């Protein structure tokens, strides 16, 4: 049997490692033996603990699995490989590996850049998708972000973490700040994290190569951008996909360009959240799920 | 007579200070005393020192007056005002004060922001302009900006700069190694810039407001935006403009976009020259200017 | 639902946060659900916590908010708009979100600088005015202020805020101090403030902003002056305006200025008080408001 | 013979150490011999050093004397005495030491303060008596001094530096930053003062006691004004005034106030020139001088 | 009602705080509330905690008043005045609000020295006085103080403290070695300081103006020493006068010396005690001063 | 040869360094290879160095023999010995090593202390001595030393350097300031200090053992006092005695107790002189001794 460990919270949740190719893997599994599975996928700067308020909310009725992708977390961070295909393909090789066949997938900020080249490669695993605030490299994130004041602190990020070198070097002994940042400006509400879920943030952060592993998912944005192009030319993506908005999020139409990528689009808009929704209002967020996912 | 003092390398040019209501403005003039005159405008990370190597190539035809704007080099750093129509105000105020009524203008990245209100405020007073690789918010300047890694990097710093608070905390304790990056990425041969010209522009940018100042600028941009398409929207500039490309520079074509503005657009490529053409290719720009102030 | 969180301490009030045109506000309500509502504001170097001994006190007759404005405690610090009318319009449309449309107001300090072209330009939605030891910006704040050793330490700090820079070079890395200095030399008895009281204010003082925004006040001083004198002129205050000053308080004399601008102004002076009357003497300044506001 | 040193730049200018009742103070003597006595007296954060520049253009026709006040550069620093009437005492003994029993007397900044009780308790040894761009504590220095942005950085300090312990806190560690913003910010042209003056400066700041003893002058204001009114009701001065103005400098009237306290005032007002007078306009000022002391 | 705080440790004793013109000023007020009066003052390096292992056992009996001096512990420490008639006059304005006619006076160290001109001039004002282990400035107190190394340790900080700067500058960074020197060398039994007691004693020695003001006592001594000489001119003291020894104290002789002074001289040594008899023979040295007060 | 280096700026003196018992001494010679001999003695903080300006000037008609004795400059520091008789009978074993056998003495500050045991010791081999500003311990330096603030600053070393530890844990990183304070403040003329000779001075008080050595010539002060009595009871020194004062010096009246030590005593005054009398007027001393030893 491989070690594992129930979480100290999340009763009936356990962590575990896989090793992929050669690629150690984390990720948290619990929820309902006999339900249907919902993979989980979280984004920037975050891991599958963003999702630690919506999982207890939908274990009653789901199978639960929530990973750190490559570069993530408590996952090993490879040199290379982190545009978007290449992390679905080995994604798709650890729910393999865990007997995952079919399932729902829901996917947050860069998670969510990594659910389209999933979805579009492997149609027949993902019942249903849905998207929480984020675009898609190359198919429905802009080619240009604005500038202007009031918006620009949203998407500034961007372009920054696309410099070689320089982020590192402006980052270097002001983490905290710049992950508390990241995290509390975006809330609705900034009480929605304690300073436990950033010291938590902080610490895989900081852990070797975090930065460098969070820096290259935007660092392959334009090779992920054109994979997706590729992909979007065989066709829409044809199964369901729920496009979740929030009423302060970071994207203002999400509907609207993913009808461009999917042939059904169902819209909704979470209340009283930042980009934050699965910390900022789990309850919302849980419901529209498991009245989606169905 | 108030205090001035020679330049010790760039014979017959003098330092000079005159006070603007209750701003204190440094400017450096010479050249020939029966001659027509240039005013010259710097930007962003610089000051008039960027000027210094094609100041001396005019001073045999031309009387050359190159300030520090407000929140530039050894000019005070007011806590508001920096607005280009305000600056652009300032300026006029300094020139009237030294009897400079009519001039050609020659102005590049934030300075060339300030020339165009300028010229469109000031018609008379401006004989013939050069705006040199920059955009002018809300008319040439696009509201979005890329995001693709290989251009990104151009433009990064407009969307940073806005955000309050998180590039004093990011920029501190790191301050040449930022001004060593804008300098010598932009620029097509970085030994265009020795570590003297980087001991120079440190000095200004490290002293008391230098920072506030150099992002006030960009943190004011939406309403020299909304400014610049007021007047935009009263005409098309009056004199004839040299709109002055690099071929490296960050601005892909700068003639189209002037085209929108003005009613005689000349356009001109510097060859081999990155963002910095006043530093990279002193004597072509030189003749340029020469050429097309008559 | 928003998140909100009920205050460990003051049983029944509870922290929540709404956007105002952008501008995230932190705000503490509570109290009698049926009651009338009484709006309580604080000054520098303070926030709504300020209020925490006056507010059980009240609880069991009025309905109580306690606002952070911006640029206090944990709400926002925008760039621009410290200006008192502006900040007063935003804290009307804060009001406005929350559907609190008539209420009395308490104002001390900076917040007073606030409450003034508050009352003057929504006379209809403020019921009655209290003001504690402070001077209002161009009508009751006189244009210079003493400098004799035993009355100049009161004021110093107004005209040190307003020098560019220079404060923030010299407060660095002396956060602690400086605020130990404001909190206890300007109390009857320093022992009103706690150690535990201090680490709260340095907390936000300390904040991304908090020393640029709590400077920003003072640094407007002349544009809320020309604002009010202009508000002045329309006619003086129309609703019952209560002066509050303290024995051992920054203003002599608050009744005697005042009459100039309010039709029914009347005097309170709290015994045993510093300038910080609502932690001084909590009591005795609930039964002057109790009184009051009826 | 006493030990004496050549300054290295003053031709014909000796540096003297005397001990005056245990008090040892530093002075700077030359010029002519036999010619009639000027003694200059300088002010904060200053020395005999400021005027360096108008020593060797007086030198031909007057015997100069530039002593260092208690408390001021190479002077010792008492615990107590500055009260500019025991200050001014000091001073007389020094001279009385040195045979000088009759001279002009011309006072920049405070020591302006130490010039006034000085000439009303020895008129016989004032001929001639200039004060330059300084208020007198109790007689023309108002009991309260302005706060507008804009007028409020030139007087700031004076609260400030009354205030106990805090001063030496804050500007622990900034000495060449505070001593920079003044010289720099008050003067017509920052480049009146080159980096080697504030080096001086500094030594003379930094040095034991320096920064205690400059800001003691400030913390005995009140003292020093009840002094001068007992001296101001005894008879208006004797001998002739000249109130010396600077176009920029910090006071906006210098001979208006002076008439109640002189029975013969004369105004001069020097173009071109911040509050430094000696060192940004020396020509200008020694021409009134010499002009003036005949 | 001004606020008061319990002391958490002396059952019946309250912390309290008045502002005598100008200066706040701490004290520890408690024991039978209709028993006569015992005023307790403290000397270097110490405060009213001095007193805490006597009082308790004399509140059985007196009503008990410890203030801190101005310079001293939790009171304001001002700019000037520490000359011993200005002390003296400034607890007697303490004394007076507090309604305390006449009482008994028991001092220690340089409470001593405040206490002898207090006697002398407000001689209907103390029934009794106490002296410990201490020499009165110009009146006891020798003119020159041993270096033979046997004793020099028991004095040599008396010339050190007179010396300007140059003691800020040694315990700088070396506070609490200089305490626990003071505290624990001069001890019979060094135990009788524990750790929290130096930490509380470190607490105001670092607090604001703290070594300056301790430091000021010693450098006005000359000018305390010609006070008590004149004040020994108007005649010997009247009422009875307790000289209270220690076996291990600086003091060799109380008895001798004060027998100049005073008209009735009683003495008494306690055993096993260094210099700060309260803290190291608290019962003995109660017995002696309730015998002696009664 | 033993090595021996010619010191850099006297002309004709050399470095040596000799052992004595195992303890090296090092010493400068030069002078008049046929004239009689002096050999000059230094104090604290000095060394032979102090010497430097008289050595030249008495170098053409005398042989000059300049030691540092144990414990001082660029000697051995020996754990134990600094009784002024073992230290006086290391120099007779040095001087009887170098073939010096009657010579004239001439001893400055703690040098004098040495000197007066020498010539009791070795009357014969003193031709003549002469004391420069000191008390002898036990015989001439006072069991105490005045504690007037205007006098304590120049004795309150003395006590301070026989406490125990705490003199190196409080000038522990201080070291020039400390030397600094001695060597200027007690000189009438600061300037008679360079920074260069600060600069030697801190070399040997840092060098290893520097300060343990000097302060130990003050903790034995107590066994060299009763040494010298002894020696005293024996007989006043017989040979001629020259007491040399300085006008500013720490000694008011050398000539007078001397009478009590020496058969014959002749008194010299040097005007315009602190403490430092060889290095302050070197001239002027070099006249006296020149005159008083023949």
């Amino acid at each position: 049997t491989p070690y594992f460990r129930e979480d100290p919270r999340l009763t009936g949740f356990r962590h575990r490692f896989d090793t992929v190719d050669g690629v150690r893997l984390h990720f948290v599994e619990g929820g309902r033996a006999d339900g249907e599975t919902i993979v989980l996928l979280a984004g920037f700067p975050e891991s599958w603990y963003a999702w630690r308020r919506v999982m207890p909310l939908l274990a009653d009725e789901f199978r639960i699995v929530a990973p750190d992708l490559p570069g993530q977390g408590d996952s090993d961070r490879p040199l290379v490989g982190y545009d978007t295909q290449t992390v679905a393909a080995t994604l798709a090789r650890l729910l393999e590996r865990q007997n995952i066949a079919r399932f729902y997938l829901a996917a947050h900020d860069v998670g969510a850049w990594v659910a389209y080249p999933f979805a579009a490669m492997y149609p027949e695993s993902v019942k249903r998708l849905a998207l929480l605030d984020a675009g898609i490299p190359g198919v429905t994130l802009p080619a240009a972000l604005p500038i202007e004041p009031g918006n620009a602190w949203r998407t500034w990020h961007f372009a920054f973490h696309t410099v070689a070198d320089l982020p590192e070097t402006l980052i270097a002994g002001k983490e905290r700040e710049y992950l508390d940042w990241f995290l509390r400006r975006k809330a609705a509400n900034p009480e929605s994290f304690s300073d436990a879920d950033v010291d938590e943030y902080l610490r895989v952060f900081t852990r070797d190569g975090g930065l460098r592993a969070g820096l290259a998912f935007y660092r392959a944005v334009s090779e992920s951008s054109a994979q997706n192009r590729k992909l979007q030319a065989l066709g829409k993506l044809k199964m369901p996909v729920l496009a979740v908005s929030a009423d302060q999020g970071s994207i203002p139409d999400m509907a609207g360009p993913l009808e461009h990528v999917a042939e059904e689009v169902t819209a909704a808009t979470i209340a009283y959240s930042g980009h934050f929704i699965p910390e900022e209002q789990p309850q919302a967020l849980a419901r529209e799920l498991r009245d989606f996912f169905r």
